[PDB]
């Protein structure tokens, strides 16, 4: 197991391929999504490879919460003052495509209900 | 006031009924009264945080706890094919109640975009 894991996100974490990075620290990375579904759409990912939220450990609590705090801070820095939606997809019914935990943050338009 | 002045505060205080799934010292999980999937529940902190935008760095572990409780409840609700977790902020996010809440939806295919 490489730092960052074996998915495409591991290449982003290891800087092998570029991404438009909003924030980085020793625990996580936030970057814009290349297939945006809203005028602003970014991802916050842990540097630790957790494949899916369903396999997260109890002591990954802090890390998961950090993703959300980083998300909210990045949303504010990106000017999302009218609101936004955070999404985590799990497995096939959740529409998860990349098996590395990631938090979507979408805003800049009205989001509708249901959320897919 | 502890747990707040929203309907979710009333639920936490047991003043009105809810379809409670799980409780601990710091959070409550209950089925959404307006479900959008065959399983649709909420995980909420007992601490009244109005919205994710005002959460503080010291709330990190509590927020993560909502996600871990959500995953554990999803498993005990039979959701083995997946699910979607959602936090709405503000008007554009479609936030319905100004008390932080994590939605967990599954039991059907969730689609893209997520609203
Ligand atoms: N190299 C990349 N840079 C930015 N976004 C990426 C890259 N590769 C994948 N993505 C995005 O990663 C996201 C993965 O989320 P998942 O929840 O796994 O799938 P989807 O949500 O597309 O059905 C998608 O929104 C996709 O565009």
């Amino acid at each position: 197991a490489r730092p960052g894991g074996d998915t495409i996100f591991g290449k982003i974490i290891r800087k092998e391929i570029p991404a438009k990075i909003i924030f980085e620290d020793d625990r996580c990375l936030a970057f814009h999504d290349i297939s945006p579904q809203a005028p602003t759409h970014f991802l916050v990912i842990p540097k630790k490879h957790i494949s899916q939220i369903s396999v997260a450990e109890d002591d990954d609590e802090s890390l998961l919460g950090h993703l959300m705090i980083v998300g909210k801070k990045c949303a504010a820095d990106l000017g999302l003052n009218k609101g936004y939606r955070m999404v985590v997809n799990e497995g096939s019914d959740g529409g998860q495509s990349v098996y590395h935990v990631h938090l979507h943050v979408l805003g800049g338009r009205q989001m509708h209900w249901p959320p897919g």
